[PDB]
């Protein structure tokens, strides 16, 4: 078991934060019985799966984490234990849209005129940004379009100060955090309707 060696292959992206992972095998191979893959971030502690069967050379690792580096490692298992550890592979997995929106989210009156507001933010949970934010996008929404007003900060931007609300038209107030994959979820709305 500590003679056979695992030979690692590329990997290869099935459908999103998948992983392909495939091997071919050198040595006394009538002693392995499984296989045991392993994977981190490139990070955090190993995550471990076991394979019940010597013909199971690839297995599909799921939900990896958008824009991080995966490093995948294979060691083969028989009754005297685990051998030894092959070389390991590291691949990017995407940057994706965040799936998380901003956090707190607030709105305060201030800004240019009578009837403006700035709107305040935090950027999304860190597992939810899938990727380094580069952009907010701000909304504030009226009953038509042609009230509707929209702003883009940078991805360093806690705030950004929209004027020019009607008084007495309800606005639904939305930011988005961006990555270089695109703009992401939207916070729950603030509503604001300004005295008239």
């Amino acid at each position: 078991l500590a003679e056979v060696a695992v030979r690692l292959q590329e990997p290869i992206v099935l459908g999103p934060r998948t992983l392909q992972v495939s091997w071919t095998v050198d040595g006394p191979v009538q002693l392995v019985q499984g296989f045991r893959v392993s994977w981190r971030v490139a990070g955090g502690s190993w995550t471990m799966l076991d394979l019940q069967s010597p013909s199971q050379q690839s297995t599909v690792l799921r939900g990896l984490p958008p824009g991080t580096q995966i490093q995948i490692k294979v060691q083969a298992q028989g009754q005297e234990g685990l051998g030894a550890e092959s070389l390991s592979v590291t691949r990017s997995i995407p940057e994706e849209a965040p799936s998380g929106p901003p956090q707190g989210v607030a709105v305060a009156l201030g800004g240019d005129g009578n009837s403006s507001i700035t709107v305040s933010w935090e950027p999304p949970l860190p597992s939810q940004q899938n990727g380094v934010i580069t952009e907010y996008q701000i909304w504030c929404l009226g009953n038509e379009s042609r009230f509707h007003l929209n702003r883009s900060a940078a991805g360093w931007a806690r705030s950004a100060m929209l004027r020019g609300l009607v008084p007495g038209l309800l606005y639904r107030t939305l930011v988005a955090a961006a990555t270089s994959a695109g703009v992401g979820v939207p916070s729950a709305p603030v509503l604001v309707q300004l005295p008239s």
